[PDB]
């Protein structure tokens, strides 16, 4: 009945866990990072983190642990998903082919059980005898480790202690032994059990239970020679081991709860600890010797090292380097120094990694140009709180601009053999060449002895033996550097025109119609080595040297007229190594051999905007795994450039693009420029690390931004942003924020709300103090901060005009929060006017509850207050006055409107459709969803389709059912397990303003950004069929079924997804092998071809 398409615009960025070990090989040190559904694998080096392989799971990663059974040469990886998919994984590399293989898998869900409270815990014994899982209170699930247990069959042990806080397997025990903290009415306790595989039961543990701190929260199992356990609490750190017990209560940890630990030394001599304010501690275990040669713990000490991002996890990586994995802020690499600095920190940040999460609110604004949407998010929490401004495509920063029409090519040149930077830019035109010299930022015409100015240049550059080369339509000219003289000139035997040229430092290949000539550059000599006659006219050439080649190519890449071939030829023989026919009647225009992330590719652009690319074996010349993207509608010219120590390809067309690599796949990102015809890198004194760009009229020089799909600007607030709205008439944002103060109350640090240009107050981890920030849309400076009342929490924000009043106001809805109130019984609506650098209060209305949500509605103000939805009019006396009320809610948390229709999202009874009835001045309840759902966000897709997100990470779509009692039942016609928690939906697009209609973005807790759009039945059916066929050919990590992953799942209900296409799966079509493609298309509704589908999937990827 309803047809929706959901796709990832930004993958989750928050770090949910991190481990180290030897996964990729015995000798490698790896960091593995879990970002919800993604697993990232790195090799740790001296340079830092080298990415080797990233994969998606069809599940939320809940457990991730490396372990090494006997009879394994390197670590295996245990993953458990939130839907109880268990797997054992092995890394396997053969060639440039990397696979994660599933060694064992099965689902370990029980029929009876509600999830525990400190969540899923999975632990592995040091001796690899078993995996232990705490999934439900009162049960401990054991998976015997045994290479024959490939289905990961398990048994449950009754656990007497119902409320386990944390649990680990101990080192140095004769039988597998767990150590855990649990809570009963008599307080918190630490206890141990042995786990008997024979008996499938617990046995008495090696040491008796002890009482621990009331807030003991984490168990650390200390390796030999210490053995035993460390128990971290809020006020205390204790060690336990047999008839051995040691406790410290260091005041330095008491300010903030410690929430993560990491072992620095293999023998447990030192641990890192991180708290909720980003403090980083070293915990140091002092050894005591014994006559029998055992080692016992003499003492524990804690030292403050400094401050990091608020850490979800810490991993020491050797050589003083720590990876700080953050959920609430940016992740980091930090370095620990033996000696402190001028402020006393031992911690020095080396590198910062972008985390958008949590995205708690966002909005779309055409900040810079019309039709070019940017997303502005409220991101992070506490000291990590920020605005993030997200926009598609790569920017150029223009530093020079010269009027100079009709450029046909650009080449940079080093005219001085003693200087490393370019000093010369050579320009081609129809029938002509011009040379520009660069003196600082000055750019002047000039002649260059040796070069001719009265032929068109096809190539010029530095070549071997301190020489320059110019290849024109007439000849190849070889020029000495000092002085500039012609030292050798090559012409075709009858002086026919050169039609195509390619050149590296020591080799030249020129075409003359169908003929090819191969020259070598020697001292004062162009040496003709070989020639051939191609079957057809030559369209394009390349001899870019790849690999450990010494600047020499054994290969010549060629594109031909007529058969539209790309071929790899051997030099010097010109023997055909490999031929690919590209199809059509439109010739190749640009061909390039290139290397990305150490793999070799052949790129070939046609004049219609198509780019084909292939893997290239530089040994055999074999092309493989053809793929095709469309880069425009005009001839593309390809050119290599370096930025930030990486080689990329710039593609000039009507739509300039950078081609680059990410996770060993080619990626394409728009450059934010009008049409570019030609470019070259340029690295001169006055224009370091730059690009020269030409169109029909202009020559530009500038620098390029980071090569990435999305550009992110960060605005640190140093406090928690909560909501955002844009006020066009003021050219600013309003942002609700809260900061923590300690009980007067005292701030922990300066932040946006205490550092505004001007400030105002309302007149009447200890306390939240709430503020409305006014933020400039261009500088993101905090222009003004208005502070609310003590214990007043700001929940809702809108910028709008009301009634016949021409002013635009910021309107804020609040709650008065008191400790023993089940919910708030009091709050305000406050109308503010931003004028002359400050907020003035124009009006207030006290209400008897929390103002959760507000929306402008037809010149009126719609607000949700506890269990009520209310519409206010703005009177001539500038007051809000109730028009009508709706009462039939539990807790009305979310509103959206369209026309006279109102979608209401409830705490627990899903969604409800109201209509305002303009001839009766009241609401009519049209229909509601009688299926209970715990809502997190709502959106109206159109008059008949309503989108919900709920707390168990599902989407659904409701429609009207086409009695009166029947018409009042909304039908859930779409269901989809997204696997993210949606905080906000908002209509809009990051793509400059079709198989899809409409555009709704959403932001999530993990910093994932997604898009929802609508499909026709026809499109839905085709794509559903594609999914089903894709799911047969794709091998999933852990052998999870896609249909299982995407099934709607709450504690009440599991059902197959319906009415939803998984765009991430569809887009993965462009990454499968061609045998697989063919397989996917066999008999698919005329009979579709691979290439039809490749086209269809491209149209789809363009919507984000
Ligand atoms: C369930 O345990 C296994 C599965 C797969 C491979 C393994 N190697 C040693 C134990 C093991
Ligand atoms: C090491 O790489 C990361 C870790 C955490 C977040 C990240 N964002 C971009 C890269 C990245």
């Amino acid at each position: 009945m309803s047809y929706n398409y959901v796709v990832t615009a930004q993958k989750p960025t928050a770090v949910n866990g991190c481990v180290t070990g030897h996964f990729t090989s015995a000798e490698d040190l790896n960091l593995l990072i879990a970002k919800n559904t993604r697993l990232e694998i790195y090799v740790v080096t001296a340079e830092g983190l080298r990415p080797v392989k990233e994969v998606g799971m069809y599940g939320k990663i809940a457990v991730m642990e490396l372990f090494r059974p006997k009879g394994e040469s390197k670590d295996l990886l245990f993953i458990l998903t939130a839907k109880y998919n268990a797997c054992i994984l092995e890394y396997k590399q053969s060639g440039e082919s990397i696979d994660i293989i599933t060694r064992a898998h099965g689902n370990v869900q029980d029929r009876i059980g509600r999830p525990s409270e400190t969540g899923i815990i999975g632990i592995i014994d040091p001796e690899c005898r078993m995996i232990g899982l705490r999934l439900y209170d009162g049960l401990f699930k054991v998976i015997p480790l045994d290479r024959d247990n490939k289905e990961l069959k398990a048994f449950n042990i009754r656990l007497e202690e119902l409320h386990v806080i944390d649990v680990k397997f101990l080192y140095g025990c004769q039988a597998p032994t767990i150590c855990f903290v649990y809570q009963d009415p008599q307080g918190r306790h630490v206890k141990t059990y042995e786990v008997s595989l024979r008996e499938k039961e617990f046995n008495k543990g090696p040491w008796k239970q002890e009482n621990v701190e009331a807030e003991a929260s984490m168990v650390i199992a200390v390796p030999e020679p210490f053995g035993g356990a460390i128990i971290i609490g809020q006020e205390s750190i204790t060690y336990h081991n047999g008839d051995k017990y040691l406790a410290i209560a260091p005041p330095i940890i008491k300010q903030s709860t410690i929430v993560c630990h990491n072992r620095v030394d293999p023998n447990g001599s030192r641990y890192l600890l991180g708290d909720m304010e980003g403090r980083l501690f070293m915990l140091l275990l002092e050894k005591e010797e014994q006559m029998d040669g055992t080692v016992t713990l003499k003492d524990l000490r804690v030292e403050l090292l400094g401050e990091t991002s608020i850490a979800e996890c810490l991993t020491y990586l050797d050589n003083g380097v720590v990876f700080v994995g953050s959920r609430l802020g940016d992740s980091q690499l930090v370095k620990l120094n033996v000696d402190s600095n001028e402020q006393g920190s031992y911690v020095v940040a080396m590198e910062t990694f972008t985390n958008l999460g949590p995205i708690v609110d966002m909005c779309v604004v055409d900040l810079e140009r019309q039709g070019q949407g940017q997303l502005v998010t409220c991101s992070g929490a506490f000291k990590e709180g920020s605005l993030r401004i997200i926009r598609n495509g790569i920017g150029i920063h223009e530093h020079a601009s010269i009027d100079l029409p009709g450029i046909k090519g650009l080449w940079p040149l080093r005219s001085d053999p003693n200087r490393e930077t370019d000093d010369t830019l050579v320009l081609s035109f129809v029938g002509q060449t011009r040379v520009l010299m660069l003196n600082g930022e000055e750019v002047e015409e000039t002649e260059l002895m040796g070069f001719v100015d009265d032929q068109q240049t096809f190539f010029c550059g530095n070549v071997a033996h301190q020489q320059l080369i110019q290849i024109t339509s007439a000849s190849v000219r070889l020029v000495s550097q000092e002085p500039k003289a012609l030292v050798s000139e090559w012409k075709e035997p009858q002086a026919k025109n050169i039609s195509v040229a390619s050149c590296n430092s020591s080799q030249v290949v020129v075409a003359v119609g169908r003929a090819l000539y191969y020259l070598q550059i020697h001292p004062q000599e162009l040496r003709q080595i070989s020639h051939t006659e191609m079957e057809h006219e030559v369209a394009c050439l390349d001899i870019t040297p790849l690999g450990d080649s010494n600047g020499l190519s054994p290969l010549c890449a060629i594109g031909l007229w007529t058969d539209i071939s790309a071929r790899i030829l051997k030099l010097p023989s010109f023997e055909l190594l490999h031929k690919e026919m590209l199809g059509g009647e439109i010739i190749p225009r640009s061909i390039l051999m290139t290397t990305f992330e150490s793999s070799h590719y052949l790129l070939c652009a046609l004049g219609d905007g198509a780019l084909f690319y292939f893997g290239l074996n530089i040994e055999t010349g074999l092309l493989s795994d053809r793929k095709k993207v469309t880069l425009g509608t005009q001839p593309t010219v390809l050119r290599t450039f370096r930025s930030l120590s990486t080689t990329n390809v710039f593609a000039c067309s009507d739509r300039p693009t950078v081609i680059y690599s990410s996770n060993h796949k080619l990626v394409f990102s728009n450059v934010n420029l009008k049409e570019v015809n030609y470019m070259c890198p340029l690295n001169s004194d006055g224009y370091p690390d730059s690009l020269a760009l030409a169109n029909n009229s202009t020559l530009t020089i500038g620098t390029i931004d980071e090569i990435q799909k999305l550009h992110i600007r960060t605005v640190p607030l140093y406090e928690s942003p909560r909501k955002i709205c844009y006020q066009e008439v003021s050219q600013c944002f309003g942002v609700l924020s809260s900061r923590i103060e300690v009980q007067g109350t005292t701030a922990l640090r300066p932040s946006a709300s205490t550092q505004a240009l001007s400030s105002s107050v309302s007149s009447s981890e200890e306390v939240e103090v709430h503020n409305l920030l006014i933020i400039d849309q261009h500088t993101f400076e905090v222009l003004h901060a208005h502070q609310f009342l003590q214990n007043e929490y700001a929940l809702s924000l809108v910028s709008c005009k009301l009634g016949k009043d021409p002013n635009t106001y910021f309107i804020v809805g609040t709650a008065m929060v008191y400790p023993e109130e089940a919910e708030p019984k009091q709050g305000r609506i406050v109308v503010f006017q931003y004028s002359d650098g400050k907020l003035q209060t124009v009006a207030e209305k006290e209400v008897k509850g929390a103002v959760y949500s507000m929306v402008e509605f037809n010149g009126k103000l719609l607000a949700s207050i506890n269990s009520t939805v209310r519409l206010y009019e703005w009177t001539t006396e500038k007051e809000l006055r109730t028009e009508c009320n709706h009462y039939n809610n539990i807790m009305a948390l979310y509103l959206k409107t369209k026309g006279d229709f109102i979608l209401v999202g409830d705490l627990m009874r899903s969604v409800l459709l109201l209509a305002y009835k303009p001839m009766e001045g009241n609401f009519e309840e049209i229909a509601r969803d009688f299926n209970p759902n715990w809502m997190s966000a709502v959106e109206i897709l159109d008059d008949d389709n309503f989108l919900g997100a709920e707390n168990a990470f599902n989407l659904f779509v409701c429609q009207k059912d086409s009695t009166d009692e029947e018409r009042q039942h909304l039908q859930e016609v779409g269901l989809f397990h997204l696997g993210e928690f949606v905080n906000v939906f908002c209509h809009g697009s990051l793509v400059m303003q079709t198989p899809t209609q409409g555009s709704v973005l959403f932001g999530t807790v993990n910093g994932m950004i997604g898009l929802v759009t609508s499909l026709s039945e026809s499109w839905y059916n085709l794509l559903l069929d594609m999914q089903n066929r894709l799911n047969k050919v794709i091998k999933s990590v852990g052998k999870i079924e896609h249909s299982f992953w995407r099934s709607f799942h709450t504690e009440r209900k599991t059902e197959p997804a319906t009415g939803f296409i998984d765009g991430d799966l569809i887009e993965s079509f462009l990454d499968i092998s061609r045998p697989k493609m063919q397989e996917v298309v066999a008999n698919l509704q005329r009979e579709a071809t691979a290439d039809d589908l490749i086209k269809v999937v491209e149209e789809l990827t363009r919507i984000h």
